[PDB]
């Protein structure tokens, strides 16, 4: 009911001001805040800030003085802005909707990729919530029971702890919401569960498409996190 797509530059050069765009289609909304996350090589996702449907924005203190997010309603469109870019800001960059009444969807964009001309070498401060993901890859066979943990280095409403299923060539899909609630298109094999500073994600049964990548992710505290991720593989090649 609601579709994004991100277009810009796939290429910068240093101290230029790296900018995007993102085109919003679908119906009318009455809430919300439209994200900003990008994703660098090794598939870490860094949460860079929001617009609300009020205008009000949010920014991740590591990007604070760099950094600017801006509407435009009468075309559909929200706007992201970097100035200073370096080697550092090499990455797929996406725009996302979530509205707070419904915890149970989010919409993702394409995610159009941005480099910047080879070279790179600043004025936050704030604290985060470190989510772990170990193993980082994994192989079962099909039918095995799996298992995935999640760790937080600090407590976090497990309302707040969501997970989130990849593939390559594609964009995060929200898996499961408020620890142990399956998204809509995912197969009830899948379960969560957790609390404090402990979740974990089960697939009761192992399938072929169930091989990608899962990140969990904690929104309890600002700047929302992302974890390192694990990689599911088949085994037998
Ligand atoms: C679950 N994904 C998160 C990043 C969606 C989101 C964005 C902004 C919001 C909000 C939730 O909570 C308050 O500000």
């Amino acid at each position: 009911e609601v579709q994004l797509q991100e277009s810009g530059p796939s290429l910068v050069k240093p101290s230029q001001t790296l900018s995007l765009t993102c085109s919003v289609t679908g119906d009318s909304v009455t809430s919300g805040y439209w994200s900003w996350i990008r994703q660098f090589p090794g598939n870490k996702l860094d949460y860079m800030g929001y617009i609300s449907y009020r205008g009000s924005t949010y920014y991740n203190p590591s990007l604070k003085s760099r950094i600017s997010i801006t509407r435009d309603t009468s075309k559909n469109q929200v706007y992201l802005q970097l100035k200073s870019v370096s080697s550092e800001d090499t990455a797929t960059y996406y725009c996302s909707y979530f509205d707070s009444d419904d915890y149970a969807m989010e919409y993702w964009g394409q995610g159009t990729s941005v480099t910047v001309s080879g070279g790179g070498g600043s004025g936050g401060g704030g604290s985060q919530i470190v989510l772990t993901q170990s193993p980082a890859i994994m192989s079962a066979s099909p039918g095995e029971k799996v298992t995935l943990t999640c760790s937080a280095s600090s407590s976090v409403s497990s309302s707040h702890l969501y997970w989130y299923q990849q593939k390559p060539g594609s964009s995060p899909k929200l898996w499961i919401y408020s620890t142990s609630n399956l998204a809509s298109g995912v197969p009830a094999r899948f379960s969560g569960s957790g609390s404090g500073t402990s979740y974990s994600l089960t697939i009761s049964s192992m399938e072929a498409e169930d091989a990608a990548s899962y990140f969990c992710h904690q929104w309890s505290s600002f700047p929302f996190t992302f974890g390192s991720g694990t990689k599911l593989e088949i085994k037998r090649a």
